[PDB]
């Protein structure tokens, strides 16, 4: 029974993470579509043509978001953050709460921009993903220095109707990126792959990708729900000399296990080196 | 009524030439080329087709309104302070050399003559069948016009279209190296086809003309590549048992391996460059 | 004059029902598509192309002079036996079902009408766009003019040449597959483009189109595809540094392993069938 | 002809492969006289040394001698040797002298640098060449100093030709041309081996193995060199669809075979290049 | 000063290995082109086109070439073979030499057939290989059971115009074609890479391709020459430390050396495979 009947919502940048996170709040129904305001210089977009089906205020103009918001989300690139802080900064009011979802781009460098403007901004900063258009995003956000307490729990409130949130030192955020944020990518790989494998041995594709995915799904929801170590969930699979072991141990031939920390370490890495270069 | 010159007369230049002549653009008399070595394979070639050849690139300048630069990159500084003073305020500059910025180009152009108009592309070997890949960038003092001229010109012998200047080196990596890319896989294909019995002139033939049209195929739909992909391999068939051979060799890495090889080598010879 | 028939309203009937009326060499309204389950997406398609549809394959017999068989391999005999009393002196039977042989569709064909006329086909997706890859063999009671008519149908919609029916598995394994090959090197390429900086929208656009220029300019050159490789590469420049990487993968055999494991798994399906 | 009435006095610092091996190859040429060639070495008990002994070529410890004999001067030692060498006898280069370094990755200014303190024009060529002069089918290339007059460089070509192929190229050509043919024949040598082992594998005496790996790639390469088609283009003439050489092929090229010739072309290169790094 | 006048000379199959011959015995001499007869049945093939152009007979019928011939080459594929002794021999005379150059196909399956018609058909098989048209292939030859000693020496003589010839038991030639009947296209695909390695490090194709070809010829040479071990040679290119001693390093880091046994195997395998199913 949740509402912000008094939070205006705009969006910097119209892209996939704003259309996501706007689908998401309104299919949660803590957020009137009306109420959202999304920004763009490109109003020629997929995402902006949908975002406008949903009922939501498109303008090219980020002052006019900003004008129009409470809470201020920026949904750009990284690299485009610093030039929409030198854009908008002095638009920017005691009332608002900046929200940057970027990848790699700390608080420090957004304070330190608005600052210039305005003491004091009141800045978070968060990782998402994409599940969040199917309310099961997985979100974590730091508070900035002039965050009030209030705005640590009105975001965690907001986000939270999207999928699973936390608070987080901000020095975790870049390792968030790597397994959640990227990691709806690795598990579109996966189920890419998982149906290959499925119409190899004689399955239609339809088939073998809901299959897959609803394997994916129930396996993910039960070491939500349960209590257990993943290893002992998976001992529960496998049979003595049964396929699935026999499946298990091609993966480890493969060394599947450390392909995927190769790719959290990838993916954090570059988040990291990417943010060295901005600053 | 538009007058085009090549300073450089091999590869690249006879590959435009004969696409932009063949597309009807342009006359082959309205095109002249230069190199110093005037007994070269492509520099013959050009002379059949009409176009009119040089050793002097002060002529193909003072001939030209759009003058390509086609000469390999470590070369563009030399030809810069050969011709500088010949670039008047009707030339567009137009660089093809990979790598190079319009940057360096305009640096030294303008110790000649401010405001030198200067477009940097990237294109490909299949321009000489009309079905090349272009993109081009704009420097600091090329009119709006100059732009769209260039659109039109690149546009009549394959894709053109307009990029940031930052794009191009990556651009170099996929679809100006691409064409290597592919003739490496035709080969292994037709080898592929010879081994299993197939005579090799067939087999070759085949094979380009499945890539032919499967590339066509993904131009033309809205379809992602993954999803055209499933509807050649049937549950159990013999495509999706060769796609898994492909995938247990890494096949998709191995490409982005080689764009990333050929934009990071486009990189490091620039920042040889300066 | 000539009337034509699908068994199987899928992928391939679409693609070569589309090719064929894009060339104009058939109308839509000559078209007579057959399948069990007049709720798919191609039957959709087809039905708004113009073509006539029906549930019943003795309809589409009744209707057609060139019978095209367009189902599973598996489902061949299992469509031979219920159409095989239908089957008139006017009939070229035309299989495109992979490896399956002339003479098993000759043996069921026989037990109904002796010499019946039959064409088996091997041809790719690509006939959707008119660059198809087909070849075909004539069965022992075509007349010469059936093979004439199968040539000058099917060069309609790309490139096509009679084979004996020894090579059919081995073209099955390069062109028939062919196309999914591309559709995953253009998707990794396109991944390699993204990773150097592009949008994945050009990255598509630029990777296609060098593939398709690429294999229009094996096809047009008597050139070796090693020599149009050369070209490409300058000394120490990207293109040569990306081959190397390619290289080191062992790019070219995943390709042959590609061909082979389709031909071996095609010959292998059609030793199960008998 | 023309160079051996010419009458030439040729001289190698350094008295070891290299040196034996064009000294062979010149003599058997016919270009000039092996006593006509005077070679110096500190190291007198070498094999190559007694080789150059038996050959008629004249011996001495003295660098000096050699350069005061030779009229064309090879240095023909290690190229971390190369700077003492010129600080040794630099002061005895004469302006006669062509100066001819063999040494892999020296470069034409280092030499020059050093030979400029002494006399003011040095006529310094940068070569590199193989082993195979020994059989008169070496694959030589040479650069031209700053003060080489153009008949140098051509005498150059003229006597280098006569030991197998020769051409003038830029010197920033060099150290790639070490990597492809300067260490080419070791490559070769490796194939060899290793086509016997196969051969002998297979049930072949070890003799006719290695006689028949040798002719197949000296007849493989002369076609080439007297072709104007591809190498894949010869390369298809061989395999007959289905056939053994495409099975073959297919087993190189799943191990990257191709791949392993590239690398090692430029592992020589950049050593050559590192060398010299080390070296200025 | 060899010259074989009392001979003509037929080939079944005019492709890549008789024109490869042709033009090695016309070259050295040997055989005047106007004594040489080739059928096949397609006249509009590159290598009939060749042949015509040095003054070779052609024809399209294989029963012509054996009653104009003396030696009569078997220059088809393996499969072809069986086809070709049925076809023509009824028209194998005692004058004949019938030698056969098929990859795998043995002198017994020829004499089984050839006999069928006339006893004691006098066969040679042979290896070669394509240098044989520069006049530097390697070729072996088995005498049949019906060869008289005389046949055997004219063909080491003929054959031994195009390069090295010498005679052995059959049981060697399937592993004399996996080394030198496919040898070349090994050295082919070496000198492709080669030209490729050069090209890298800034050759100009054409250059590289010059200097990596003249390596290996005498790099061959020197072998030939010797009677030094290639690995003793080899030692002698390396100085310590050097440029050389470090590529042959990276070349012993991808087992270079078993790729090249692996491939002599692999051929030497399959032409015993194919004749397995000949019989
Ligand atoms: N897509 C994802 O999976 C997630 C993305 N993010 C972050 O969200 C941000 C955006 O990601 P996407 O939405 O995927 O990017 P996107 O590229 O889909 O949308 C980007 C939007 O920015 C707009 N834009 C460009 N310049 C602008 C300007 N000057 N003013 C206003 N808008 C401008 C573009 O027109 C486009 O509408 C990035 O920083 C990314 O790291 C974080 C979590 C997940
Ligand atoms: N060949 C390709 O696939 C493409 C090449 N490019 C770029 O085009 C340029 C040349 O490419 P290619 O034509 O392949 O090189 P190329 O080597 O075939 O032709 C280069 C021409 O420049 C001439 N030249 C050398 N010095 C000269 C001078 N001082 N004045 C005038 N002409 C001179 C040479 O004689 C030769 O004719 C390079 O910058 C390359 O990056 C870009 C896209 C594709
Ligand atoms: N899709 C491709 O890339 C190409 C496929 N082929 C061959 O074409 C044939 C089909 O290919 P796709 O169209 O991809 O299969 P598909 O599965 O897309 O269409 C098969 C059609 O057969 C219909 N069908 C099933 N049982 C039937 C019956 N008893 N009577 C009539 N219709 C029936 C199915 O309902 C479906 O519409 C296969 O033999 C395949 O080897 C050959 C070349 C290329
Ligand atoms: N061996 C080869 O394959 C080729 C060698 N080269 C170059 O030729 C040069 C020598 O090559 P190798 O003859 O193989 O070396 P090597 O070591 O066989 O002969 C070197 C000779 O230099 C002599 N030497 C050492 N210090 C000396 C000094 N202070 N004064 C005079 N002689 C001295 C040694 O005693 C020995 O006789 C090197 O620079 C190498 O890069 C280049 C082409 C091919
Ligand atoms: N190309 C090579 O490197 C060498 C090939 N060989 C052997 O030589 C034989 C031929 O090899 P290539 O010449 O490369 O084949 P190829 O395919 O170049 O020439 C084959 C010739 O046979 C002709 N032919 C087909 N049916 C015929 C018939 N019924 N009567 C007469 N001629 C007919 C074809 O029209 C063509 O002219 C094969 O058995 C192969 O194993 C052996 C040593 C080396
Ligand atoms: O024992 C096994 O592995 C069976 C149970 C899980 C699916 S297969
Ligand atoms: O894989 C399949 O189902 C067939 C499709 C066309 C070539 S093989
Ligand atoms: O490799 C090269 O020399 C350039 C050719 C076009 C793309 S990069
Ligand atoms: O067709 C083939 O591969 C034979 C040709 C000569 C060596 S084996
Ligand atoms: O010592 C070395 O390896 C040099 C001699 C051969 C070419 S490079």
């Amino acid at each position: 029974n949740l509402y912000f009947q008094s939070m205006s919502v705009g969006f910097i940048g119209a892209g996939q993470l704003a259309f996501a996170l706007a689908k998401g709040f309104t299919a949660a129904g803590v957020l009137a579509a009306h109420k959202i305001m999304a920004s763009s210089p490109d109003m020629d977009l997929a995402t902006v043509s949908a975002l406008r089906k949903m009922g939501v205020k498109l303008t090219p103009h980020n002052k006019e978001t900003v004008q129009h918001s409470d809470v201020l989300f920026l949904a750009v690139k990284p690299h485009i953050i610093p030039f929409i802080l030198d854009e908008i900064g002095a638009d920017i009011e005691d009332r608002h709460i900046v929200v940057s979802c970027a990848a790699g781009v700390t608080i420090s460098s957004i304070e330190k921009k608005l600052s210039a403007f305005r003491p004091a901004p009141r800045v978070i900063r968060c990782m998402t993903n994409t599940p969040v258009v199917v309310r099961e995003g997985a979100t974590v956000y730091a508070t900035g220095t002039h965050a009030q307490v209030e705005d640590g729990r009105l975001m965690e409130q907001l986000l939270s109707s999207v999928g699973f949130c936390t608070e987080v030192e901000e020095d975790l955020i870049d390792a968030v990126t790597g397994l959640s944020g990227s990691g709806p990518a690795y598990a579109f790989t996966a189920l890419d792959a998982l149906a290959d494998g499925g119409v190899k041995m004689g399955l239609p594709r339809r088939l073998a990708v809901r299959l897959g995915a609803q394997a994916l799904l129930g396996a993910a929801k039960m070491l939500l729900h349960s209590e257990q170590h993943p290893g002992q969930l998976k001992d529960n699979v496998s049979s003595p000399g049964g396929a699935t072991i026999h499946a298990l141990h091609v993966l480890e031939s493969g060394g599947f296990r450390s392909l995927l920390i190769n790719a959290v370490e990838a993916s954090c890495i570059r988040t990291r080196e990417l943010q060295s270069m901005a600053d």
